[PDB]
C-alpha cells in the first residue's frame, strides 16, 4: 500500500491552486452585489469561462471519452483546491459532472460521441445537469407500494411526453433560463400520470432517463417548459437550482438514454454514489479553509494576552479535533474513489464504501467548521472573516447529493443487512 | 421542589408571545429591505418603541427601583418567547437590560435614582450598553502580566479622560451613532496610556467604569468620539455592536460608578454573570423554533412515501434528542436564574451556576438546530422556511456574552480549584 | 417554581448517607470472596437485612399504603446517596420497588393489604421481583402479528397455567431459588401455546399479570418451576435476575393482578414509567462516585507537574463536562417525578417526559465516567481506585429497565406522533 | 497512491488469524481459573511460548537486526487480527516490542548484537521492557521547573547507580519476578538523588536509558530490585506490569544506551511515537470485535419481532458509526506507520501523523464498543458474549501508551505551534 502522489497529482494541485487563487478570488466581486440567486448565478459566467479555458470542464470527463481526467484521486485533489477558496462556480463545475455521469456511464458510444461533445471541446460555457429531485422530496423514490417519482414520462408513437416537476438540480435551467445544454431527467413510467403507480410492480422497473438539450425546449410549446422559481439558499448562494414544470414535453426517442427498468435506476444510482464518494473533497476543502483560518489566527493572535491563542490547551484541542476530522476524512475519500475504481470489486462493496465517505467527511466537516469558530471567538462571527460564508456552505453538504438520514445511511442499511455482505472486502478481498 | 407556574408567570408568557406575534412578526418586512447592519438596525426603532409602549423595557428594572420586573423567572419565559418568534428588536431589550444592570447592582441610590429614569418611563425609545469588549479581545482581561483593557481612563482636575478602542457592544453608538442614553463604559486605569500595564499591580484593582449618556458625548469634542465600524454580522443581522473611538473623553468625576479597583471589577463580574444565566433563555427560544418547525413538518410530510416523516427511526431519534436538548436546557436557566436569587448561597456558588448554565445552553442549542435541519433535510436550506436564518442566529450565543472557550470555562474552572469548592452547595446547601 | 428541599428532604439525605457510609460500604468485604453471582448476591443478604431494619423497603411503599415513602424527589435524593456510594443491596431495594409497582398502581385495597403486608411489617428480608423479561427479548412485546412474550398463561378449572420462561428479572428467585416472596409475572394469554399469537388481534388486550409467591411456588412439582442459570454480569455483580422455566405452573384465580387485557398492560406500562423516571437518580450516583473521585484527585495530585492537575485547561474541561451532565440530570429527574405526581395531566405528557429522563441520564452518566477516567487518567484503570466497578456498572443504566434504542426512544417517538402532541404540556399546561 | 494488499500482506493475516484461531483462543481456559494479575500473566507462558515458536517474536525486529519485520503496515495487520480474538499474550508481544524499541533504533552495532540476540533466535520466552512510566506519573516529565522522572541515575567510578521507582512498564518484571530479560530503565541523571532538578537546565538534557538484563539483577544485592506490587487492572487481567524499586542499583557503563541528554530522550520519544501509530491497531482489533458479535447478532436476531434487528434504523445508525470509526481507524493507522517509514519527510511531521493516530483510534474504538452494546441491548451485559471483556479492554488504550489528555495532545499541540509547522506535509509533500 503506497500514499506518495505522483507528478501529476502534484501538478494538478498546483494548477489548481493556481486557478482558485488568481481566477476564483476576483468571484467575489461580481457576484456580491447582485440582488437574488440567479443574479448571482449569472455573475459567475465569466469565471466558468475561465475555468473551461483552464480545462477543467474537460477534466470532469474520461480520457477513454476524450475528455482528460486522470483518475477520480486526481479529481479528489482538484475539487478540495477549489473549495478551500471559493465554492462559486466550483459548485457548477461539479453539477455539470454530475450531469455528465449517466452519459459517462451508459455502455453506447454514439450517445457518448454525441452528447459529451460540447464539454470537452474547451471553449463555451456549456452546463449540465442531473435533474432527479422533486419538491415532494425523493428519499423514497423506489419505496414499493409508494407515490414514486412524480416526474412522469409516456410513450405517445416516436416520441416521449414529460409530465410534473423537479426542484434543486443544479444547472438545470442553463444560464438563461432556456435549459442546460444536456440535461438528464430521470422519471417514473406511467401510462396515466393522474392514477397513482402500481403497488404491485416494483418501482425500480419503471425508471426512464430522458435527455433534454436546448433544441428539445426549443422544439416544444414555451409553456411545456416552465421555470416556476429559484429558491434562495443559505450558502452557495451564486448556484441555480429551478423549480421547473414539465407539461406534455416532447422528447424524442433518439433521447432516451437505455431502455428503461432497472439498467435505468442503476445509472441513477451509480451516478449518485460516484458523486457522494467526490462530495467529501468539497466538503474538506470548505473545512479546511475553517481550521487553517483558525489556525493562522491561534498563532498570530494573544487575545489581549501574553501569550499566543494556540497555547491554551482547549483552544488547541479544537484545532486538533479539525485535523483529525480532515485528515480522516480525505484518507477516507481517496479509499473510497480507489475501490470504485478497483474493477474486481462487487458494487455492493463500493456502494458501502461510498455511503460511509460521503456519511463521515459531510457530518464531520460541520463540527470541523464550528470549533474552528469556537476557538477563533467572537470575530468569526463578522463578514471580515470566512466563517459566516463557510458556515453556510458547510451545512449543505450533509443535507444534498442525497441526504445523510433519508437517503445515505438507507442505501447503507440495506446493503449491510443481505445475506452475502463482506465488511472489509474493500480491504481485505472476498 | 415545585415546578409550576404562578398566574403571574403565565401571564408573562401571554404577554410575550402576543407581543411577538402581533408586532415583531413585523418586523422583517421593514428590515429585509435595508442594505447593511446600521440600517437593518435603524429599520427596528419603531418595534422598540412598542417594546416600550408594552412595558417590556420597564420590565428589565427590579420593583425597588420602580421597574416592572416580577422575577428572575418571569424575565426566562419572556426572553424564549421573544426570541422563538424574532430576535431583532429582542436583541437590543436585553443588550439595555445588561446596560443597565451594573447601575442596577451598584451601592448609591443616588446614581440609581439619576440613570434609570428614562428606561421605567414607559416612554421613547431609551438604548443603554455595557461597553466591554475591544478589538483585541478580552478573555484575559484580568490576567496578571498582560497587556489588561487598552481602554484606559486617567483623573485630569474633577473629570475623568479615556483613551482607547471598544468593539462589539450592542446599542453603543445609539440609533444615531450619537450614543446610547446611559453606557456603562469599562476601563483600566492609567496615568500614562502609553505605557504597559504595570506588571505588578493585580488587574483588578484597576477597574474603573464610568457612566457616559448621551450628554457627555455632545458636551465633548466630535472628534473624542468617533464610530469607527459597524461588523456586519452573520446571524442577528439587525444589532448594533459597532467600533468606538475614544480620543481624549470628557467624563464628569460625578459618574463615576463606584470606588475603582476591586468593587467595579465585582460589579462586571455580577452583571456579565446574570446575564451569562439568562442568555441560555435566547439560545432556547431559536432552538426551540428550530425543533417546533421540524416537528411540525415531520408530523405532517411524507417526503414521497408512505408515511410521514415522523414515523422513520432516525428522523424520530433527531427530534428527540433536540426535545431532550430543549428541555435540560431551561430547567438549567430556571435552577441557575434561582441560584442567582437566592441571598443564602456564596457567589462563588452562583457564578458555578451561571458559567455552567450559559455553556450548556448555548453550546447544546447550536446541535439542536443542526439536528433539526437534518431531519427536514435539503428543504431546511431554503430561506423560505426558518432554518438558514436560525442556524446563523444560533451561532452567537456559545460565542457571544463571554464565549464559552475564553471566559465561561476558565471562570468556572477557577472557582472549582478553590480549596473550598462545594460542587453541590446549589442543590444542598452548606 | 422552586427549587429548596424540605427539612424532611435533607433528612432522607442524611439518613441514606449515613446508611450508605456505615453499613454498604461493608459489603464489598463479603461478596469480593464469593466465585459467582449467586453467591455474591446471597452474601449481600445482612445488607439488605439492615436496609430493611432501616426502614428502606417500607419507604418504598406510599404512605395511604402503610409505608413510609413521603414523595418521589425523596426517592430521588436516597437512590442517589445509594449508588454513589455500593449498587449492593441498593439495586436490590429498588428492584423490589419495581415489584412492588403493579400492585401499589392497581386500585385494589384488598389486594393489597394482602400482598404489601410483609414489606412493611420492618423484618426479614422480603424480596419482590417484577418478571418481564425474556430469552427472546421484550422491545417488540406488543408489536401486533409478532410472537409476543413467550411465557403464555391460559385458565383451567379456578387456576390458571403457566408456561415459557423469564430472564433477567431482579430478586426473581429469592435468595435460595424458591422464588421471591411476591414475583409479578407478566404473561400473554394463550389456549393453546403451541400455537403462534393471532397477528389479528392487539396484542394489548392479551396481557395478564400473576402474583406468584414462596407458596405458589411450594404448591406445584419441582419440575414445575426451574432456575436454568445465573447470567454473569458485566457489572452490578451482586445482583440476581435468573433464568426461570415454568412448566405447566399452577396458579390460583385469586392471584391474577386484575383482568386480563387493557388494564393489565396499562400497569405494567405505568410500573416501567415510574421506574424510568427514578433510574436516572441511580446514573447520577455512579457518575457522581467517578465525578466526585476525579476532582478530588484533580484538586490534589500534579502528576509530576508542577500545579494541581486541575489547572490543566483540558482536564478542568473534562470535569466542568462531568459537572454539567450531573446537574442537568438530577434537574431532569426532579422534573421527571414531579410530572409523575402532577394528577391534572394526561398520562401521555407524563410517559414522554420519563422516556426522556431515562434517555438522557443514563446515556449521559456513561460520558461522565468515561471523562472521569480519561482525566485521572492511567490511574482510573487500576481496581485501588473507584472507576472499574463504576465503568461496569454506569453502562448497565442505558441498556436496563427497557433500553434506549429498544424501548424508551420508541415509546417516545410513539408518543410524539400522535396527533394531540403538546411537547411543553409538563412545563406551560394544557 | 494505492490501497491493495501484496502477497506477503495478505499471507501475514491468514497467519495471524490461524495462530490466534488455533492457539490464543485456548489461553483462557488457563488463566480464567488463576486468583491474581500475576498468575494470570504466568498461565500465559506456554501461549507466549507458542507466540515465539510462530515467529512472533521474531517479527517484532527489523530483518537488517536478524528478525523478520516486513513492514509496519505487515505489523499493523498482525495486531489487528491477534486483538480481534485475544489480547492475553497478545499485549506481551507488543510490550516485548516497544522494549526492543530502544535498541532498535540507536546507531550502536555492538549493542544490537548482544541485547536482541535471544529475541532472533526463536527459542524460548524472552519478555522485554521499556520501563519509563511512575507512581507520581509522567506527563509532564520533561516540563523545564518541575521535579522530573524520580527514577535516578547517578555515575560512581566506572558504573551507573539507579534510584527510584517504576509503575506499569509492562513485562518488566519477567515471568518470575527476576526481572525481564531486557529492561529499557528511563532514568534522570542526578549526582544528588535527594537534590530537586535543577529548574534551570533543559529536562531533556539530563535523560538516560540504561539497559538491564536478568544478569544484571542476579550480579546485584537482594533488595537492590524489589517488586512492590502488581496493580489488578480493569481489562487486560493477564499482562503484568509491576510497581519496582530500584535502591542502590548497580549498572555497568556499557549497558547505557547512549550519551545522556538530548539523544537518549530522542531515543524514548520516537519508540513511543512508533508505538503510538501501532497501538491504533490494537484499538481496531478490539473494536472490531465488538462490531463483528453486534453485526451478526442484528442480522440473525428479531429480539421477539417479526424482522432481524438490523431492520430498525436506530440499529442500523449504531453499526454504520461502528463501521465508520473502524474504517476511518485502519486508514490513519496505515497511514500513520507509512509515515513514519518515508525518509523524506521530518519527525515532527511523522510524530504530528503518530499522535493524531493514538488519539482519534483510541479515542473513537470506546464509542464504538458502547454503541455496539446498545445495539444488542440488555444480552451485552452478560459474561457469554463477548462485549463484557471489550468494554473493559477498550479503556485501555485512551488512558495507556501516554494518555491522550495529558501527553498525545500535548506532544501534538507543541507541533501544531511551532513557526514552520506545515499540517500537511506528510500528504502533500515538503
Ligand atoms: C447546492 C445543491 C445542489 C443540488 N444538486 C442536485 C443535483 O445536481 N441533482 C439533483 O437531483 N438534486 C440536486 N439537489 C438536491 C439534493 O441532491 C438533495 O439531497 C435531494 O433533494 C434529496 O433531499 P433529502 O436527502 O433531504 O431527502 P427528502 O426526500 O427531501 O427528505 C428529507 C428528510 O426526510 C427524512 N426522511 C425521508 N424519508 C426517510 C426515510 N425513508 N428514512 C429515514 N428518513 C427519511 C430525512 O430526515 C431526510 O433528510 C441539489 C441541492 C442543492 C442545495
Ligand atoms: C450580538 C452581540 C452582542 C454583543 N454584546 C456585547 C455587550 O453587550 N457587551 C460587550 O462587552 N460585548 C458584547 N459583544 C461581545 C461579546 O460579549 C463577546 O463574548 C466578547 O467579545 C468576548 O469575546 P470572546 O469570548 O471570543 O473572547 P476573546 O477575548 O475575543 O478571545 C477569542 C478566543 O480566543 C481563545 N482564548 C483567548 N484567551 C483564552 C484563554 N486565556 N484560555 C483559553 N482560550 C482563550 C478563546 O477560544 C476565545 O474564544 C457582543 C457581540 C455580539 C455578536
Ligand atoms: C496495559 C498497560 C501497559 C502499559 N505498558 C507500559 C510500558 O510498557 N511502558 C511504560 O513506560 N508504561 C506502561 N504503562 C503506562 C502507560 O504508558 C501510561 O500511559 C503512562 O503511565 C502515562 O499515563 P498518563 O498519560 O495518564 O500520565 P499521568 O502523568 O499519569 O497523567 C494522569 C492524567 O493527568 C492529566 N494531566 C497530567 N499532566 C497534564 C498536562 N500536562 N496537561 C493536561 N493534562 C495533564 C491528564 O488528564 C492525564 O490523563 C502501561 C499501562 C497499561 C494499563
Ligand atoms: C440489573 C438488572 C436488573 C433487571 N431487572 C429487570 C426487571 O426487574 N424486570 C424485567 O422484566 N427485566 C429486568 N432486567 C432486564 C432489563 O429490563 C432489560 O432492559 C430488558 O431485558 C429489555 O431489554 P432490551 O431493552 O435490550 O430489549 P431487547 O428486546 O432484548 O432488544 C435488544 C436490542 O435490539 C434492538 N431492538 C429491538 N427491537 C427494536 C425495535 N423495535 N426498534 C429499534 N431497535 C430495536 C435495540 O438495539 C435493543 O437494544 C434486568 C437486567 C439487569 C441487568
Amino acid at each position: 500500500v503506497d500514499f506518495k502522489l505522483s507528478p501529476s497529482q502534484l501538478e494538478a494541485r498546483r494548477h489548481a491552486q493556481a486557478f482558485a487563487n488568481t481566477v476564483l478570488t476576483k468571484a467575489s466581486a461580481e457576484y456580491s452585489t447582485q440582488k437574488d440567486q440567479l443574479s448571482r448565478f449569472q455573475a459567475t459566467r465569466p469565471f466558468y469561462r475561465e475555468a473551461v479555458r483552464h480545462g477543467l470542464i474537460k477534466a470532469q470527463v474520461p480520457i477513454p471519452l476524450g475528455g482528460t481526467m486522470e483518475s477520480l484521486v486526481h479529481e479528489s485533489i482538484i475539487l478540495e483546491e477549489l473549495f478551500a477558496v471559493e465554492p462559486a462556480t466550483s459548485i457548477t463545475i461539479v453539477a455539470t459532472a454530475l450531469g455528465l455521469m449517466p452519459v459517462i456511464l451508459c455502455d453506447s458510444p454514439s450517445l457518448q460521441e454525441k452528447f459529451l461533445k460540447p464539454f470537452i471541446s474547451g471553449e463555451g460555457e456549456p452546463l449540465a445537469s442531473l435533474m432527479h429531485s422533486e419538491p415532494n422530496g425523493t428519499a423514497n423514490w423506489l419505496q414499493k407500494g409508494g407515490p414514486g417519482l412524480q416526474t412522469t414520462a409516456r410513450k405517445v408513437g416516436n416520441e416521449w411526453v414529460i409530465s410534473g416537476e423537479k426542484l434543486w438540480p443544479s444547472n438545470s435551467g442553463g444560464w438563461d433560463y432556456k435549459g442546460a445544454d444536456l440535461a438528464c431527467v430521470v422519471c417514473r413510467v406511467s401510462d396515466d400520470p393522474s392514477k397513482p403507480q402500481d403497488p404491485n410492480v416494483d418501482p425500480a422497473t419503471q425508471i426512464a432517463v430522458l435527455l433534454v438539450t436546448r433544441e428539445t425546449i426549443a422544439n416544444n410549446k414555451k409553456d411545456a417548459y416552465q421555470i416556476l422559481g429559484e429558491p434562495e439558499l443559505a450558502g452557495h448562494i451564486t448556484t441555480s437550482g429551478p423549480h421547473t414544470r414539465f407539461t406534455e414535453f416532447h422528447v424524442p426517442h433518439e433521447n432516451l438514454l437505455c431502455t428503461p427498468g432497472l439498467k435505468a435506476q442503476g445509472l441513477v444510482e451509480t451516478a449518485f454514489a460516484m458523486s457522494a464518494a467526490l462530495v467529501g473533497a468539497m466538503a474538506i476543502g470548505t473545512a479546511r479553509a475553517a481550521f487553517e483560518e483558525a489556525l493562522v489566527f491561534a498563532k498570530s493572535d494573544t487575545r489581549g494576552g501574553s501569550k499566543h491563542i494556540i497555547e491554551h490547551q482547549s483552544v488547541a484541542d479544537k484545532l486538533i479535533d479539525c485535523k483529525i476530522r480532515l485528515e480522516t476524512s480525505r484518507l477516507l475519500v481517496w479509499k473510497a474513489v480507489t475501490t470504485l475504481e478497483d474493477e474486481a470489486l462487487e458494487w455492493k462493496v463500493k456502494l458501502e464504501m461510498a455511503m460511509q465517505t460521503k456519511i463521515y467527511t459531510t457530518d464531520v466537516a460541520v463540527e470541523c467548521v464550528i470549533d474552528a469558530m469556537k476557538a477563533v471567538g467572537m470575530k468569526s462571527y463578522a463578514k471580515d472573516m470566512s466563517f459566516p460564508r463557510l458556515l453556510n456552505e458547510v451545512m449543505c453538504y450533509p443535507l444534498f447529493d442525497g441526504g445523510n438520514i433519508g437517503l445515505k445511511r438507507r442505501q447503507m442499511q440495506r446493503v449491510m443487512a443481505l445475506e452475502d455482505y463482506e465488511p472489509w472486502a474493500a480491504t481485505y478481498g472476498s
